[PDB]
């Protein structure tokens, strides 16, 4: 396997200006004409003229016009076609091609490929390589004109970027159109869909040049009415970047095409969209309401895209985070100001500091602009785009909005049109900052440590108040840990939003205030304070760290009560959690070590059980906001705490601590649980398709927690609730239903029922299926082998094998079963789907990325399972480059 590397860049010795292709489909195949007009380039030195192509069976290639000879003038070998230079024209010259490739067994869903009866491509990043040969590399810019043909009953919706310029009919029954799209693109926008898709649409009118932009939404026939909420999502998405960022679509139509069998989310190819079906396809009837969040993250991420990835384009694909991270942010930023609930803000915070961290401190640890790669298809990951998002979140709280605005306007304006790295969007933001600070000695040199630098920074604090003086010192230290790629960490350029909160009336005692740490340590000072305060900080969760902020339990309520900052008040009350929880951990090990026949556990806190109480008693308090309180932290957040972690002596430490605050709180979520029915519940919109209310969607994920908490407590006659709740005509409800029946002898007829409201429905099938493998079940793995056997077959359907297999293994207990029966599941299942989508194999080896953090027993038993998985004669090379810096070889 070749090793790139970041600093090997070097521009290619030729060009492409002109693709001109014709996709000729067939039912037992797909028959590529490709020309492309080439040229020789400034840094051309005689070379080899070398295109990838992979998997691609030639039937002829030329040199214009003239057809070349294997062995003689060129070598192919599945993966380059090489033409000695000698047979390369000095000048302007075309060169064409015609193979033969097999959408129809393309089952890696990568290149051309069918999605039960549609094809449609994905190129990004290597993809288009398996449809022509070229130069795939991002900064190959072409102009496209591209023919599809087809059969015109089987295919009579035909789709690729730019202008439908013709249609034609073809004898035989076959049809075909020709699409020109002037503007230079990089292969990997280039898209083509054919498929009997219905449609809704709507023409949206620009703020400021008023153009007509016609919105075209398609999927099968079976779900288009599931259609319209995705059309909202994108017309919120135009006006958004509109209202933000004076940012209006270029084109005079954009579509979103949903499939059924795809990777990843969706795509961005330029006016084309496509989008998994589960990212796009959503009713109040067939879908739980994550997914109306979902679509509009998704939709409005791919069009955030049209400016952060397609009009600003990347120079190679180390610089992915710039468009990746940007993006996620301005999806982000149009999330929280679409659904105004502050959770949607927390949910970001909460992924990061679960699954990104934990990604951060594993042998796959990288920067978000990692120096090498092998394998393209491994380096979309969330330290890319997650950590790249805070990274490119942190200019914001940095700038302010206007500075930010004007910095971003500066990036766009003069990179328009043109490829870019991370450090031209740092000096755009450097120039923004020279403007904030009025001076033009200030820089941003020291920021760009946040692209380079792996590892999550940890930042803690020390405190000081002179009574006498009115004086409060913050004194703040930040330590990366050393790791595998870099051996010496430098101190970042940290900004702490924070506030300062006068214990006695709740009262904020500052102006809003971010301290820029630029150092290893500094101390903060602030004069006429007039009573000591409780510090609110990294409000709005303003940098990527680990927070260690050394306040006492009871400093912590009173931020949790008092405080303005949402963030604050749910870190204060997981950090009260993380103390609890490390505490009882060592107590049961110490306990299970010692052999102890009696042992003391420390109760939880009283005082932050009654703050629970108090909040979740407000009427004025968001339900959103009130189900995070009641959850205990994430077990993979947790993992980065305890060393050697047994995951059965923290299931021990949950299952104490849910059920000390359930003792004195369960009455509580029982009448809440009632009280919240008529408003969560609310049919009055039900029937409305384009009437989202996020607020409503937060008070049903408020009871249906409740409820999850009140059904293991076993709480009275809670069954009575539970079959009711099945009756729902909201799949949150009716699926939460089933989950909780687990721990009643009801489970298996809840099961039945919701599997008939489900099946015919292909996405809720697959919400089912979820909802049964993460069911806290005793008979998890018969009832992971009834599925198998009944539901999920033979399908290499992505969306079905991770419905079945991910959940399940988030269940501590029984996933990490200390026979190690689930590893080994696991390990057959990413072997077994490695055969035929090696990208889906690599995501569900997800459960092993922590081998390293557990007891020594569970290491070996995944190691062992990660080692015979690189025995396989048939590994992929994705799969193997992923296992082997997973296990340190
Ligand atoms: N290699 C892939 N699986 C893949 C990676 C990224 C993308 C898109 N860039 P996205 O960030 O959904 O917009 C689409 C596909
Ligand atoms: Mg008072
Ligand atoms: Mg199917
Ligand atoms: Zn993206």
């Amino acid at each position: 396997p070749k090793i790139h590397y970041r600093k090997d860049y070097k521009p290619s010795g030729f060009i492409i200006n002109q693709v001109t292709l014709n996709i000729n489909i067939h039912d037992q195949e797909t028959i590529v004409r490709s020309v492309l007009d080439m040229d020789i380039s400034k840094h051309n030195v005689g070379e080899d003229l070398v295109f990838d192509g992979v998997g691609l069976k030639i039937n002829e290639i030329s040199i214009n016009n003239k057809k070349l000879v294997e062995g003689e003038e060129y070598t192919y070998d599945n993966e380059f076609l090489t033409i000695f230079s000698k047979f390369v024209p000095k000048s302007k010259f075309a060169f064409s091609s015609e193979v033969i490739i097999h959408p129809e067994t393309n089952y890696a869903l990568t290149g051309l490929y069918k999605s039960k009866n549609i094809i449609v491509s994905q190129c990004e990043a290597t993809g288009f390589r398996r449809i022509t040969f070229f130069i795939d590399r991002p900064d190959m810019m072409a102009k496209y004109d591209v023919t599809v043909t087809a059969d015109k009953e089987k295919y009579p919706v035909l789709l690729s970027n730019g202008d439908k310029v013709n249609e034609f009919e073809i004898p035989g029954g076959r049809h075909g159109a020709r699409f020109n799209d002037p503007p230079l693109k990089p292969c990997y926008l280039f898209a083509v869909v054919a498929g009997d898709l219905k449609h809704l649409s709507a023409t949206y009118i620009t703020k400021y040049t008023k153009k007509k932009v016609e919105l075209y939404v398609f999927s099968e026939e079976k779900y288009v009415s599931k259609l319209q909420w995705a059309l909202e999502c994108l017309k919120k998405s135009m006006a958004f970047d509109e209202d933000y960022f004076g940012l209006e679509y270029d084109l005079s139509r954009l579509n979103l095409v949903a499939v059924s069998d795809f990777n990843v989310g969706a795509m961005e190819n330029k006016g084309l969209n496509i989008f998994n079906a589960n990212s796009l396809l959503a009713s109040k009837k067939n879908s739980i309401d994550f997914s109306y969040a979902r679509i509009l993250t998704v939709v409005g991420h791919e069009y955030f895209h049209q400016y952060t990835g397609n009009r600003v384009t990347l120079r190679d694909w180390f610089q992915l985070t710039l468009k990746e991270g940007l993006t996620v942010h301005r999806e982000n930023l149009f999330s929280e100001e679409m659904t105004k609930t502050v959770t949607t803000r927390l949910s970001h915070v909460d992924l990061l500091r679960s699954v990104q961290f934990l990604e951060d401190s594993s042998p796959l640890s990288h920067p978000i602009r990692p120096e090498s790669y092998v394998s393209m298809e491994n380096f979309y990951t969330t330290t890319v785009y997650d950590k790249g998002s805070e990274v490119m979140r942190m200019y914001l709280t940095i700038l302010g909005e206007e500075y930010y605005k004007k910095g971003f306007d500066i990036y766009i304006k003069k990179n328009d049109g043109n490829t870019a790295t991370c450090e031209d969007f740092n000096y755009a933001m450097e120039q923004a900052y020279k403007m904030k600070k009025a001076d033009n000695s200030a820089n941003l040199n020291q920021y760009l440590l946040w692209f380079s630098q792996s590892g999550t920074p940890h930042v803690s604090f020390k405190y000081n108040y002179d009574a006498e003086k009115k004086q409060y010192s913050i004194h703040v230290n930040q330590y990366t840990k050393p790791d595998e790629n870099q051996k010496e960490k430098k101190p970042l350029f940290i900004p702490i939003s924070v506030g300062l909160i006068n214990p006695e009336n709740g009262k904020e005692m500052i102006s809003q205030t971010t301290l820029e740490l630029t150092k290893e340590s500094d101390t903060f000072v602030f004069n006429n304070i007039a009573v000591k305060p409780i510090p609110s900080l990294f409000r709005g969760f303003s940098a990527p760290v680990y927070i260690e902020d050394q306040l006492t339990d009871e400093e912590r309520i009173l931020l949790l009560k008092y405080d303005s900052d949402a963030f604050v008040r749910y870190n204060s009350c997981t950090n009260i959690y993380m103390k609890q929880i490390l505490m009882n951990y060592n107590e049961f090990l110490k306990a299970k070590n010692e052999k102890l026949e009696s042992f003391q556990l420390t109760p939880v806190n009283a005082q932050f059980i009654d703050a629970i109480k108090y909040l979740l008693e407000d009427p004025h308090a968001d339900a959103g906001f009130k189900s995070y309180i009641v959850s205990l932290p994430q077990d993979r957040y947790i993992i980065n705490f305890v060393s050697n972690l047994d995951t059965d002596v923290l299931a021990d430490t949950k299952e104490y601590i849910y059920k000390q605050i359930g003792d004195k709180l369960n009455d509580v979520y029982y009448k809440m649980f009632k009280s919240l029915e008529a408003k969560a519940d609310d049919l009055t919109y039900f029937n409305d398709e384009s009437h989202v209310d996020f607020d409503q969607m937060n008070m049903r994920t408020l009871r249906n927690t409740l409820l999850s908490l009140l059904s293991k407590a076993q709480y009275p006659n809670i069954l009575n609730e539970i079959i009711e709740h099945s009756k729902s005509p909201y799949p949150s409800n009716w699926l939460t239903s089933l989950s909780v029946s687990a721990y009643f002898d009801k489970y298996f007829e809840l099961y039945d029922k919701t599997y008939k409201l489900s099946k015919d429905d292909e996405l809720l099938l697959q919400e089912w299926l979820k909802t049964v493998s993460r069911s806290d079940r005793k008979d998890i793995y018969e009832i992971l082998k009834k599925l198998e056997n009944e539901v999920l077959k033979d399908s290499k359907n992505p969306n079905d094998i991770r419905a079945v297999y991910l959940p399940f293994t988030n269940n501590l207990r029984r996933f990490h079963d200390i026979s190690g029966k689930g590893y080994k599941l696991i390990a057959e299942v990413i072997t077994k789907t490695d055969k035929f989508n090696p990208m889906v194999a690599t995501q569900l080896c997800e459960p092993f990325k922590l081998w390293n953090k557990l007891d020594t027993k569970r290491q070996e038993l995944m190691l062992n399972e990660m080692n015979t998985m690189l025995q396989e004669p048939q590994i992929s090379n994705n799969l193997k480059e992923y296992l082997l810096r997973l296990t340190n070889k």
